């Protein structure tokens, strides 16, 4: 089942548990948290308590953390305390990948790796036994229309995934929409990260649905 | 040079010089013609008395003819007379593939094949010397939203392209337009058939803009 | 789990639903209907209202149908609506094969192709998306022997099922008996059509247990 | 031992039985008919009355069809029983590939296929065991110089007929002559069916023997 | 044709506009900045200004700038603003590589990359379409001898811009002299950076006249 | 641009002049010297004196020298001097062949290897960077029929021109007419040399049309 | 000869002389020092001071500097002047790593890189020359039992060094003790780092006998 | 699910449905049983009727049987009777392998075969479809340290495995302790049989508790 | 370890012991001779008398000769016969290369062979045993600089060398200097004729320095 992920940083961050319960009912799987330290990438975006806050408020749903941040541990520890269900940083801001990989496990939750347009798959190799997803970026961080060289990308990645024969989630963030979405299907991502196509959009329901329609003939 | 060749299948066709004229002027590079039959797809469209009557208006811009019809030999004939810079048909409807292809040949103007998305590349083998252009239907002719699968073959036959050493253009047609054209143009295609998608627009340059800005980042 | 899928057109055809209520309590999966035209095959054999007339009879086991038939819109349209669970037809006997499968799938039943002796499986290459099964003819069509150069062809499709890791189904038909099946079930075909080996037969149950038993050492 | 079979559609129709006399009396091994119906081809040639006549004659020299017609069972039968000692028709020509070589094989006859220009090698695959001759059309039939893209294919086909073990005559016809004949064999062609070369020369001998001479030293 | 780039860090700081019109009068091709903030390197040269000063001065020939620095954006765009043609960075010295060759190509100059001793050539891999010119590091930045480990990464540089159809310019800066020049071109090494070797040699158009008959022979 | 290049061994040698501007005014692109020393082939044929002669009589058209001579030095120089354009040398009577390739190329002409039938490619891998043109000999040279083995040779010469990404002319020389032409074409040849064909016929232009009718099919 | 290094962080820091003559007189061939700066890696350890006092104490074994600190270059350099006789640095650690390893080799000692478990293999290919060792760690460094993960890497690294033809020692460092170093060194493994398995053991000679034994049956 | 399957041949012999009740409460899967004849190894240790006795005591966990006997076929018969879940038996044991394989499977119990140190894996080829597990001995049967040899013999026959599609168990027998279960594991194996590493310990649900957080984090 | 041999035709021959004792007291390995018989190469330099001459002065180094000279059997009996530690000759040279190479080898010395810069490594394939070194030219024997296509050809013979498991020395000479050295060497040359680069400088000791400088940081 292809994943339909949104991506509350383009939310209405002033009425957000009111938004994220509407884009749920909407037909939405998970929430998305995209997290910027102002260090790693040139923004800031929110902490721990707005994923508890979410918690609180009664959201149910899987809530997963990219942390565009560096360095990871603390925030590791504080996302995962807060409810998060899955986590992934960048190779780059990690000093002890594996070690990283391991702590967020030990929280019981899935980790992974989040990849940098630039950045490719060797990351992926030696630390195999604590992947559970791989997010790729298919814009800049922090920063537009999706990077079309990343479809090559997905599908490098998708043949590493199909040679481990364990299940690992392949999800895809940065300008994401219905016109596109299918064409990076086909090339193996089963998670969809997006945002603007789907919060600034007049009905939720309709965008959704427009995604699942072309996701359904991939 | 990536060329973006709108469709007057979607013009105005009772003020259909005015409209190719205003195309034209606002960036496109070639009209295209989609012919059918009636036979080998499930409509009719326009004859070689259309192309002539463009001619006549004044439009001396190249005209690519795609026909979706079968057989093809006669209409070859009629729409190289009329004033056709190309012409590409379907292998499978043509008895005699590469005769066809010296046939469109024998005016001094571009040859070709177009390939419907279950056909595959193995009828190019044979006839290379008279491949000037492929052309890739990425929806299922005469019947709709791009066919994601369609990618792929643009790849192989990039690569087959590419082995030849020849400069043989590889166009697209079928559901083309501004948020998949940079996804498509990765794959190694050159040339773009877009309809709807700049016909129905509010404007022709602002969308041939829109197309120009995402394949200049190729 | 192996299907044994009896062809109707060898049943008494005079009691068609007693016979195949019988098969079907003798330990048969699905109903199997060879559609003839007596124009893509040298005969004529039953249409859409046979299979309506064994649904209104009370069969509800699973109904395929394999249409031997040119062109195969229109019977595709009619066989869904009488009640068929899946249908397949031949590349060559469709010149939209992509749309001819979407046809198919749009009845929410499974799709598929069926290919003669002499055709090779290059066609399944762009249309994957929509296989859910292949049919390998092993006895040219509306005409005998298994003929066992289809067990090579049998090898290759299902490597080519293996690298699409999507659940497509195998299956076989003609001159299928309890004697030649084990040898074509270690080929990869996890479906099997038989006719007169089980209609012309004193007891369908220990003609169906022969074959299962065959099955299970493979 | 390369065959010099001439073509009697360039020999003298009034007086065929003396001019099918004196080429085989000149060193020609086998007569050449090239059959066409005027709808797989746009000409019309002989039937199987034409051949049954030199058989009355008294000609006793393998008289090899290559029938260039749509549909093709009827005259398959039609030529053997006139006296046909090898039948070769075009795989897009019958619905029913296999059915028809095993046809022109009950007769106790050489079987194969005749490939046009564009046509590949892909439809010998299956039907390997009822392959006894493959034909190359080296112009484009029923319409002239030899195209060279076909000595490429006459390789494939000769590596391909050295992978079965079999013997499989390889032959080529369409603009042979004693100047490109020694180019042709090299790639792996053993029969050679000459018209124009051979029946509007002055001395039928004479032209054989230059053949010959070219062909000893490949 | 194979430029010959001086390193202005070799010129005659002190007389600088003097020294560059010389050397190109000389022979040289583009002049290079290797620019240093003592951080990246241990040491630090000049910044945009004096890139300016020599557009004021009047120097029109091209100017390459190769950032030894880190973070890179900011003189990214200061070095542009100046009249930069070219700018190359290091890709560790960038957490967001792809956005800052996209930086530098936002100013309608050429972008690429520059690769320490130690560095690999899998950072070019998925930035490929903003990479315009690479530079190969022969000495260790900021600190001697070419180092011949470097001739095989040209190798493998120059293998991959072949696999890319683009025009990618291969260039090599670190102990470049008219000695060791041939060899290091004859690895597809087409721009040639050199300090020392020209400037502080008696006669700039001996010592360029030198290399170019050296490159000549390759 | 594909080259014919008549042999003036095959022209009038008591009105040389005169042969050669007539064969240029129908359509020939270079003049075409096989000068034999009676040593290295069994003839003698004609010296430098010859070429100059022709220069000063006012033919400007290209001459290309073919040195059927050993050893070749002295003749290289005196070839050169007279207004050579090209010189080719075979491998074996040269004891020295990159100095003799250098030789050549310091007269600021083109150079290159001829090889005998029995000669293979791997003289020219070393002197790759001296090549401007291979000369493939389809004749025994001085003592006939094109040798059709040669078809082969000129396609894996083709390939390692390729693989080299330098402009290599790659000329034949040998029984070339208008009938086997084509074929020795589409195996990678750009240049011909052809002196009975041309001298002996009727009329150079009509031949030499001939010939280019069928080249512009390959 | 497979060594047994261990590693002085186990060792009773308050009698160090007096463990490390003992450990050495039990067997043990080489000291190592794991050297942590509290930022490459959590926690702080010892300085070249240490080693130095080991030095003026009478130790005379080999002493191995394993450097987790980063920047390298001012350490590398008072490690070497302390006496010891290798140093390995993380390439992470360095922002030129070539010149570190020429920096460490200027010492006229042993250079190298540890890997983290994360970390591949890539960044031995450029700084072949300068590489004398490899140390594998097989646990997160400053932070534990054997990460399994690592045999493949051992295995990947022998096989790189087997193809450079040097003598580069392969040595891991993390977890290993008798029951499991058999298992590492089947992995092409000849150097072990033990701490803890050594240090808080009741015998060194037992311990370290243990180890041999199971190290002479690999 | 990783299986830990105790040896009871390192159990209380004289208490043994105490002992072996004990171990399956303390987290053990299945009890296993080298059986020895003392023939096919030195040994002699204990027949059918011991896994009656077991049967009869009230253990209804699965007991699988490895028969380290020669012949075969009369103690599978009283095995399978007595209610073993498995038999394993080694190849060299059976003059009919697939016969012995087949009788086991007679009983509806699972089948394989146990491969000693030196015994590679062609004998699984032709038998795989009655293999349902392999044993991997890691220690010499009947006469230790774990054989290191093995890991790379484990990647072996884990890769025939996945080629398989099947679902084949792959266990492993000899030396197994929680010290090197993780490296053992990490080559595929998914069953471990340990005898002293459990029963000889002072807790058997620490010692299991032990190895699964081993196992947990391959 | 790296051999330097100085060629003796660029030293004093007026007092050749002389600067031959010098140049072996300044840190060179062994004696270089490079004799030419004005046929094989345009220029004559000593004979065997010379090498006697040096061995009766005193000289005790190694005495290296190289036979530019054609036929090559006489000399090598004359120059072993005088002292030479070592003969290599040029295949072409040689009617019977086995032969020569044997006789080389009947005088207790190192035989092997030089090849031109034109010349491939095919002659070194059946006559191994007994090849003890190969010597490359790089420059045109008897006639300059360093030929820079001959780094490829010495990567190729070091292949060759590996693949063989025999100790063979790789030596080359031709415009070896300081500057040129490294790039040679790390293409797997171990032994460098130097003539002009020694024998013409202020300082045979400084030269021969620099060169073991470069040398040893490859
Ligand atoms: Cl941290
Ligand atoms: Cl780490
Ligand atoms: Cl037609
Ligand atoms: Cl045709
Ligand atoms: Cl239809
Ligand atoms: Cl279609
Ligand atoms: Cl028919
Ligand atoms: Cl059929
Ligand atoms: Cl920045
Ligand atoms: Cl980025
Ligand atoms: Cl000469
Ligand atoms: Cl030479
Ligand atoms: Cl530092
Ligand atoms: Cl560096
Ligand atoms: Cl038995
Ligand atoms: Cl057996
Ligand atoms: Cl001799
Ligand atoms: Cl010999």
């Amino acid at each position: 089942h292809i994943q339909i992920n949104p991506s509350i940083l383009s939310a209405d961050l002033a009425r957000l548990g009111d938004d994220v319960k509407a884009v749920l009912a909407a037909g939405a799987d998970n929430i998305h948290f995209d997290v910027m330290d102002n260090h790693y990438v040139p923004n800031l975006t929110f902490g721990p308590m707005v994923l508890k806050a979410l918690r609180d408020y009664g959201i149910t749903a899987g809530m997963d953390v990219h942390l565009m941040v560096k360095p990871v541990d603390a925030l590791i520890e504080s996302f995962a305390k807060a409810g998060a269900t899955s986590i992934v940083f960048h190779p780059e801001a990690s000093e002890h990948i594996d070690r990283s990989l391991q702590l967020i496990k030990s929280f019981g939750i899935q980790a992974g790796l989040a990849l940098n347009p630039a950045t490719g798959i060797d990351c992926l190799k030696y630390v195999e036994s604590n992947i559970d997803r791989v997010l790729i970026m298919s814009v800049n961080p922090g920063f537009q229309k999706f990077i079309p060289a990343m479809l090559d990308k997905a599908k490098e990645i998708s043949k590493w995934i199909s040679s481990t024969d364990r299940d690992i989630l392949l999800e895809i963030d940065g300008g994401v929409n219905p016109y596109n979405i299918a064409e990076i299907a086909v090339c193996g991502v089963n998670a969809f990260v997006a945002g603007s196509a789907i919060f600034n959009s007049d009905s939720y329901k309709q965008t959704i649905d427009k995604m699942r329609d072309e996701l359904n003939k991939v």
